[PDB]
């Protein structure tokens, strides 16, 4: 049981600009995904202060970066608050619509793609490097879901039958064939050091064993 939704035309127009751009500083996608994870971890931590039971689904607060050269995927995993079905299909899109509208005008104006996160559409910077993004998430108040889009005008949402995650989010970047540098340990280390090492949670870059 998979539900397929259309994006509104202006969002669809932004995702196409992003997926098609030759903008050179594409490393900024990683800062944006890590920032979302950090926000998600803050959110559940600030919630846990009054209601301690909000961490029964996992005490550990961390971010893991998981390259897989075999599958050409970079996965960003966190144990933050996660997202509900209603977040994925409704609440997040309200912010995306408002953020999109504005950013598309600043782009006309001659603003830089790296300020995408200022307008709350930083998530879409994934398409700088990915042909498809799969978001698998578990919020305390809902079941485990997978959102996915290839920036083709639509996204799907389905119950995720896969491995239970407890609480948190995995963003799986199915990388563009010309963007495989983002699977190299040397490259990921460089970006995290430049853009993300002052994040307030441990970021663990996983190494791969022999194929
Ligand atoms: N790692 C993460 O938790 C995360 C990972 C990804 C995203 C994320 N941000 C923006 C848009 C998303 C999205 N989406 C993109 N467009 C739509 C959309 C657009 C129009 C209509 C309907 C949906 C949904 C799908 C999945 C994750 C998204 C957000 C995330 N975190 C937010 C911070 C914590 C709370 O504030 C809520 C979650």
């Amino acid at each position: 049981e998979v539900e397929t939704f259309a994006f509104q035309a202006e969002i669809a127009q932004l995702m196409s600009l992003i997926i098609n751009t030759f903008y050179s500083n594409k490393e900024i996608f990683l800062r944006e995904l890590i920032s979302n994870s950090s926000d998600a971890l803050d959110k559940i931590r600030y919630e846990s202060l009054t209601d301690p039971s909000k961490l029964d689904s996992g005490k550990e607060l961390h971010i893991n970066l998981i390259p897989n050269k075999q599958d050409r995927t970079l996965t960003i995993v966190d144990t933050g608050i996660g997202m509900t079905k209603a977040d994925l299909i409704n609440n997040l899109g309200t912010i995306a619509k408002s953020g999109t509208k504005a950013f598309m005008e600043a782009l006309q104006a001659g603003a830089d793609i790296s300020m995408i996160g200022q307008f709350g559409v930083g998530f879409y910077s994934a398409y700088l490097v990915a042909e498809k993004v799969t978001v698998i998430t578990k919020h305390n108040d809902d079941e485990q879901y997978a959102w996915e889009s290839s920036a083709g005008g639509s996204f799907t949402v389905r119950t995720d039958t896969g491995e239970p995650m407890g609480r948190g989010t995995k963003v799986i970047l199915h990388l563009k064939e010309d963007q495989t540098e983002y699977l190299e340990e040397r490259r990921i280390k460089e970006i995290v050091k430049k853009h993300s090492q002052f994040i307030g949670y441990p970021i663990t870059l996983f190494v791969e064993k022999e194929r």
